[PDB]
């Protein structure tokens, strides 16, 4: 129409530019589906789309960042503030419903009956009152998870299929919506102003540990998981699925592993089982990988590598060396030292200690890759003056990608309430590395976390 | 070419045209587009949102949500859903910490260290909380580590008609209501019934040694009953329920027609009806103490209606006695969704027994309709229809109907009802369904004596 141009203003120009971002991003997402020769996904189909279990392309993830940011900004601009804030206040409800239907096994039950089940059958099988379960299901269905095929007859759709026990994402969805995460957010303010739990970032003083203490539990997160049967393996699968659902394997496509000389060494410092190094070695057979972690984890990793990629052990392309990376330096003269989701778990002093340990082991050919969210400040000046190798949100998105980069900030807050740690900005990382005589090179954007590269300064 | 591509482009068209019409709604009041960085309220922030704006927002939000969820991988969307507890947690925390009033006293903005000193919260932790809110357009960072209010955080000021409902919905009691929902639902005592003392909230409160209803619990907490009453009023105001005045055709009733505000408390709704439509007479009926309070309220806010003999007050227990007879309109709002079927049918038969052949009953409540394609395709023509290709209905655009129902379950052990549920109850009370009057929030369903 003409409503953006009849009585012109800067605000109308910004609305029209948001509309342009939405339209062009949607067309680019269509192009991504065309590139893979796939049709557009359906929210009513009862079977997965071919790309549901595939690594999302970098282009699709960047597109979605812009599309989600622009849609969110457009709606929040045009709606009355009380409307948006009321909806925010009720956003706890959908994750509550997800946890409830996971506990009730609704999605596997519906997978046994793909054409759908009447709500009385679901009630008989779950033990939940049929109208209460229908209330839960309809809130999820309104949000495109499950579907109502006839009145009071419910079926799976492509979003509820992520809740099947076999998928790679059900465990992280179960953990993030689960009772432990709900306890972590139950008394956040009280923990933050508590004279003992408030002032420090100590591991045993998170809001989760505060809630556990307040209910009579003695022990940290670790101990709490150990006391819950089958919960440590649940947490491990959840971490793996958190990496998978976020498309972190796009590392393999962003950093130029193919341009490293044959025989180059990648030291996966603190890589646990080496789930990343194993993919690097599988995809780039000209590289050698070194897994370093705690001795027990190193034995688990030897078994894991024997399971999944014995060829690397037979070819002498994988090596394993135990380490406590706070007390000893890693193996020297590696071409790459890779640390992923390690810095955001420790305070500044321990990080500087680890960074100095890494720096002491490096040669002129060495570099350090840090895989972590970059939790940038949200003022216009910080965003404008960021390093040009960082992705920049297009006009008129603000702050940055807005909701399009939500997981950087929901991640940070999660780190606070569950682990009492924090994500850091690019400036924070540069300052820590500079204290360890490491000079910044550039950011390798994964459209989720970022891989920042540093080299020995002197 | 493909149906999926055509649906994506139809969603784009819905987004474009709905945004255009939202702009037209701002132009109609000679207002510019609101700003997400401005430190002062937009002139329409405290105004009743027009029916047209709420309609286009239903479409715009439903279409944006459906577009993003269609194009994103399911794991991406579900991961973001799984983290949706965090923003309300942050809202509750900044409310308890008083960040918005503090920033109101210093409109330029405050450094994070000043906010930390004033709130007792570590500055980097407070910064994490604030930045999650700010990414969602609540508050803003004007300079690095210097934060200020914006138009969304202004809703958190103590004087607003929305801060109390936001405080309640994000607060500790509501967090306890969603703590153990599954366990409550499969428990053989809490699961099978809708008894007031068997809600998921009460299930969680048992672990503190409490047992009773929500009303009992509120009376154990200092200042909780008053905060709850303020929150209910503010929930009504912030949802634009006063669009009742603009949807039901009060001006098409003949002068002298009577409106019986049944269970209307102080008469907050009927006093606005009486002011906008002086040709109507209002009869307010509620509990005796409430009726005396309402007399005081009307003497303070609309004494002309008392001088002109346009408002009457008659105490009632509407489960035990019939309302005053032969009124043109009987109006009940947010009552049915608080009671079970048997009590509702009792109240409806009481109302029916008082009606004359010309009387109508208006029920204001959410219509928690079924979401299958057949129910939606064959719904009553008076219901709003979501345009192609929105599904189910308006999708996320009508979220508050379905977050309302779930809220009623976990906090109150009650439920919203579908249109068919309402029609069946009223038919059991010898009331025939006429039509729905869409408020673009709740709905007002009309019934007549059969
Ligand atoms: N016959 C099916 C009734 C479903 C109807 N749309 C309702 O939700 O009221
Ligand atoms: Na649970
Ligand atoms: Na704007």
């Amino acid at each position: 129409r003409h409503m953006t141009t009849l009585s012109p203003s800067e605000g109308k120009a910004q609305i029209r530019a948001l509309l342009n971002l939405i339209n062009t991003s949607a067309e680019q997402a269509i192009a991504e589906y065309d590139k893979q020769e796939c049709d557009i996904p359906s929210l009513t189909s009862g079977e997965p789309h071919p790309m549901d279990d595939r690594l999302p392309s970098l282009e699709l993830k960047n597109t979605l960042r812009i599309l989600e940011g622009a849609c969110a900004q457009l709606c929040v601009t045009l709606a009355p503030p009380a409307h948006t804030m009321l909806n925010y206040s009720m956003d706890v409800l959908v994750p509550s419903c997800i946890s409830t239907v996971i506990q009730a096994g609704v999605a596997p039950l519906l997978a046994k009956h793909p054409k759908g089940l009447h709500i009385d059958v679901l009630s008989k099988e779950t033990g939940i009152h049929p109208q209460k379960l229908a209330t839960i299901l309809r809130l999820l269905i309104l949000n495109y998870c499950f579907q109502e095929v006839e009145s009071n007859v419910f079926a799976n759709n492509r979003l509820s299929l992520t809740l099947l026990p076999e998928t790679s994402v059900v465990d992280i969805l179960d953990l993030k919506t689960g009772e432990m995460h709900r306890k972590a957010t139950l008394w956040v303010y009280d923990a933050l102003v508590d004279p003992d739990f408030g002032p420090t970032y100590d591991g045993n003083k998170s809001p989760l540990v505060y809630a556990l203490r307040r209910e009579g539990f003695d022990g940290s997160l670790y101990d709490y998981l150990q006391t819950q049967p089958g919960a440590v393996a649940r947490f491990a699968r959840a971490m793996l699925g958190f990496s998978v659902s976020r498309g972190l394997m796009n590392l393999l496509n962003v950093f130029p592993w193919q341009e490293l000389a044959p025989g180059s060494t990648v030291c996966d410092l603190g890589g646990g089982n080496g789930n990343t190094s194993i993919e690097i070695a599988k995809k780039f057979p000209h590289l050698k990988v070194h897994l370093q972690d705690l001795p027990d984890t190193i034995e688990e990793a030897k078994v894991f590598w024997k399971e999944e990629y014995p060829d690397a052990i037979k070819d002498s392309r994988v090596a394993f060396t135990p380490i406590d990376f706070f007390k000893q330096a890693p193996v020297p003269d590696q071409d790459i030292y890779y640390i992923s989701q390690i810095v955001h778990n420790w305070g500044d002093e321990d990080c500087i200690t680890l960074l100095k340990n890494i720096r002491s082991a490096m040669s002129p050919k060495s570099r350090l890759l840090i895989n972590d969210y970059l939790a940038s400040h949200l003022d216009k000046t910080s965003i404008a003056n960021q390093h040009p190798s960082l992705p920049r949100a297009p006009y008129p998105l603000s702050p940055g990608f807005g909701r399009g980069m939500a997981r950087t900030y929901t991640g940070d807050y999660t780190m606070l309430v569950v682990c009492n740690s924090r994500e850091r900005s690019l400036e924070d990382f540069i300052e820590l590395c500079s204290a360890a005589d490491l000079k910044f090179v550039r950011v390798w954007d994964l459209a989720e976390t970022s891989v920042t590269e540093f080299v020995p300064a002197h």
